[PDB]
């Protein structure tokens, strides 16, 4: 019954592609179609993602800018509200697909060269993600949650490494250390895994989404970053720590299982001889 709130959608879309007004008024804007996007999905239920991604792909790169460009701005509030609606965006235009979905937010996204200068911003990723001026931790999950999205398709995985993904984790240096070698310690350890949790799914993911042209990256990638690979493979009081370690074992069994994904497909053993 969502009909009402449609014309809403479209009043939004309309406003950010014009782009007049406080940033502080394209947040309402954006927060108004972050949940018109994800209130729609939970002959008839595609013929509503028809409806919807007819009325985004309407305005076009008009649109897509107004909402990237605020996620690379000065307001804090209104880059975050911006980047979870991008994240919102390229979820329901494949949720409107056969796995050769040729997404045409994707698409303009990447003429906008939008994935470039989300790439490169991974360059300075840890600093971004340890500290809470610095943009929001929702902000920077949404980021990486975007990034994650992009590699599960085809076209999105290709963008990503031709703007120079492996090159960016290089510089980050996330991986290229160790972690333990660094508020409590089991806290610390949480929240850095997590880190290289999300971001060895954004590889695994854009090696396993292409063929065999990237077997040689991701495989350059284990062997550069090998050792913590096998470090990870190799393994107050009562209330908080407890669940502390309980987290921290978890991030570090999901870390296992994303190198082991990323070797099987690759494959590193094979490699080794």
């Amino acid at each position: 019954m969502g009909d009402k709130l449609f014309q809403l959608f479209q009043l939004c879309l309309s406003a950010i592609s014009q782009c007049s007004g406080t940033p502080e008024l394209r947040s309402l804007y954006y927060s108004i179609c972050y949940r018109y996007l994800t209130a729609v999905v939970d002959r008839s239920v595609t013929n509503a993602r028809a409806r919807t991604l007819k009325a985004i792909t309407l305005y076009g790169d008009r649109l897509l800018n107004v909402i990237c460009d605020d996620a690379y701005g000065s307001d804090t509030t209104c880059q975050t509200a911006a980047m979870i609606l991008l994240n919102a965006l390229v979820h329901t235009s494949r949720a409107s697909s056969p796995a050769d979905v040729d997404c045409p937010i994707i698409d303009a996204l990447n003429r906008l060269n939008f994935i470039g200068v989300l790439v490169d911003s991974l360059k300075e990723i840890l600093n971004e993600w340890l500290a809470p001026a610095s943009p929001s931790q929702q902000y920077t999950s949404a980021k990486l949650a975007l990034l994650l999205q992009l590699c599960q398709t085809r076209q999105g995985a290709k963008y990503v490494l031709q703007a120079n993904l492996f090159r960016a984790l290089e510089q980050s240096g996330v991986f290229a250390a160790d972690p333990e070698l660094v508020v409590p310690r089991v806290v610390a350890l949480e929240r850095h895994y997590a880190l290289l949790v999300a971001l060895a799914r954004v590889v695994g993911a854009a090696v396993t989404a292409r063929g065999a042209h990237n077997i040689v990256q991701g495989r350059k990638f284990l062997t550069q970053h090998r050792g913590l690979v096998v470090h990870v493979l190799k393994k107050m009081t009562r209330r908080d720590e407890i669940l502390a370690q309980q987290a921290l074992e978890e991030r570090i069994e999901e870390l296992a299982e994303a190198f082991m994904l990323l070797i099987t497909a690759t494959g590193f053993l094979e490699y080794e001889s």
